[PDB]
């Protein structure tokens, strides 16, 4: 397990996120909906020259899954995936610029214009899991609960072929974000137009 401590600019970010009275919490979906979906494009994108890409995975999806039990909300997707240096390197500059629009007046939901949209999980989960597969490495999960570090290590769990999927661990207050209807009304009003199947499994 390899420990990091994150960039200052991104831990005030997402102290910022923690810390904010915001109660428009349910951005947070359309940002990693669409961050699986800009990963489905580079894997589409690549599979054109080289076919040999898919191997790993024909089907380009989005599946939402929550668990009651665990009390988790996970986004997987078969996009293209992460090495451990895209794992670890994916900031600076967003993060900067929307701390100033933030400032300015702008808010909380803005955030996907300064490719920083990721963070906004912080709003809901109280830690974070990312774990990933890229044809060109071996099988990663991240992890952080922020406060200033995220942890890094060889996922020994299920192998996923290819793609990234995003374990949100809610906050004890959040537990809507895990009923049918409430995913359902939130996909509707903010990922209607995504070029991918979004399936919303059932418990
Ligand atoms: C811990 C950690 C490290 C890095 C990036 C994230 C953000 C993230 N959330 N949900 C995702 C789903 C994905 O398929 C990928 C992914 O496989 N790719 C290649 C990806 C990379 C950057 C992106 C992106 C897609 O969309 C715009 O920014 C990433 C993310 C989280």
């Amino acid at each position: 397990v390899e420990t990091f401590a994150f960039q200052a600019e991104i831990a005030q970010l997402m102290s910022l996120i923690i810390n904010t009275f915001y109660s428009n919490k349910e951005i947070f979906l359309r940002e990693l909906i669409s961050n699986s979906s800009d990963a489905l494009d580079k894997i589409r994108y690549e599979s054109l020259t080289d076919p040999s890409k898919l191997d790993s995975g024909k089907e380009l999806h989005i599946n939402l899954i929550p668990n009651k039990q665990d009390r988790t909300l996970t986004i997987v997707d078969t996009g293209i995936g992460m090495t451990k240096a895209d794992l670890i390197n994916n900031a600076k500059s967003g993060t900067k610029a929307f701390m100033e629009a933030l400032q300015a007046g702008a808010d909380i939901s803005m955030i996907g214009q300064f490719g920083v949209g990721f963070y906004s999980a912080y709003l809901v989960a109280e830690k974070v899991t990312v774990i990933t597969k890229h044809n060109d490495d071996e099988q990663y999960a991240w992890e952080s609960s922020a406060g200033g570090s995220f942890t890094v290590r060889t996922d020994t769990g299920e192998p996923m072929g290819r793609g990234t999927k995003v374990i949100l661990h809610l906050k004890e207050d959040q537990t809507e974000y895990l009923e049918e209807r409430r995913i359902k009304e939130i996909v509707k009003k903010h990922s209607q137009f995504i070029g991918y199947p979004i399936t919303l499994f059932v418990e």
